[PDB]
């Protein structure tokens, strides 16, 4: 019988425990074969605080895809679904072992709650902002990063549910475009890859309920570490706003304030791309200092290079603002 991890985690100070699910891509020809999560990399702590997700891992056999994960209800058969407006999220993350061009990626999607077919418990029915028919919705990529980079991007999709038109490139930042000093693994940095450090993020409302702003923050050694202030259209933004959405290209946030009321699926993804420059988007050019179009920074041959490769990620919490 499969073992799915308990990950226990605080919903306005209370603890909640969900169960660890992986994609069915994993699962073999039927997609529903069982799962050994020692196996694809994925440890729970004893306390049953931090989750430890690795890139490649070898047992009596190899593990080299990471591993796409879902919160799945205490019931194990349906996702632990979340309403982000007027919550912030908050979770401790240790990136010091993500070189230039994996993505480790906490995020949410107005996947069912089902899955597919009412079969959450096998990892099924993912669909996020690149997706077409069913594989499209609604995707709040919380945290795309690496210990080079990091991407917060709200990819507003119409209509909500599955099969609607989405925001490919969504409306997002990334620091290092601004301050290139922000965000790097040294003490050089605002923000020290090379120790842990808390990702905070604020889903702030208008009266009417409407998501009308995402503030990121960072904690580390006790500061509290604003977000450095972006120029769109000759202006200066501070958080991910409707203004700064047209300002910068992307679609608003109404798209994901409508789809947020349906709720959403917390996915846990840790990848690298089949091709080099497949990572370029997020830590490369204008958006990092990885070198680009890099052979090296392929899957393949990322796990040879860095096959220790992992993320941690602690004390998850969803707090009332
Ligand atoms: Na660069």
């Amino acid at each position: 019988g499969e073992q799915r991890p308990k990950w226990t985690w605080e919903l306005d100070g209370k603890a909640v425990t969900s169960l660890i699910t992986q994609d069915t891509v994993s699962r073999g020809t039927t997609g529903k074969g069982d799962i050994d999560y020692n196996a694809t990399g994925v440890l729970v702590s004893e306390d049953g605080k931090t989750l430890t997700q690795r890139m490649r891992t070898m047992t009596t056999w190899e593990n080299k895809w990471g591993s796409r994960l879902y919160l799945l209800n205490a019931d194990g058969q349906n996702y632990e679904m979340v309403d982000l407006k007027g919550k912030e999220l908050a979770f401790d993350v240790d990136m010091s072992a993500l070189p230039c061009s994996i993505n480790a990626a906490l995020y949410t999607v107005e996947m069912a709650k089902g899955g597919a077919s009412n079969d959450a418990q096998y990892g099924t029915g993912y669909c996020d902002a690149q997706g077409s028919g069913s594989g499209a919705c609604n995707e709040l990529d919380i945290w795309e990063a690496n210990s080079a980079a990091t991407q917060l991007a709200v990819h507003s999709c119409t209509p909500a549910g599955r099969g609607g038109t989405c925001d490919t490139g969504g409306c997002n930042d990334n620091p290092y475009r601004t301050d290139k000093t922000f965000y790097g693994s040294s003490e050089k940095f605002a923000v020290d890859t090379s120790k842990p450090f808390t990702v905070v993020t604020q889903f702030v409302t208008g009266a009417g309920g409407a998501l009308t702003e995402v503030i990121r923050t960072y904690v580390q050694g006790g500061k509290t570490i604003p977000t450095p202030a972006v120029t769109a259209g000759g202006n200066q933004y501070t958080s991910l706003t409707n203004a700064y959405c047209s300002a910068s290209g992307g679609k608003p946030l109404d798209g994901m304030s409508t789809s947020l009321d349906a709720g959403h699926v917390i996915v846990v993804s840790l990848w690298a791309s089949d091709d080099a420059g497949g990572m370029d988007w997020l830590d490369s050019g204008n958006n990092g200092p990885c070198a680009a179009n890099d052979p090296d920074g392929a899957r393949e041959q990322l796990i040879k290079k860095y096959p220790e490769a992992l993320v941690k990620y602690s004390n998850l919490r969803i707090t009332t603002l």
